[PDB]
């Protein structure tokens, strides 16, 4: 939804990652 990626998601194998980036803790960007 408005709040996930720029609100640290929590990231697990299940979690609705809003950007697809470092499902690590949480989504964040990590790129080239």
């Amino acid at each position: 939804g408005p709040y996930c990626q720029k609100w640290m998601q929590t990231c697990d194998s299940e979690r609705k990652c809003c950007e697809g980036m470092v499902c690590r803790l949480w989504c964040k960007k990590k790129l080239l």
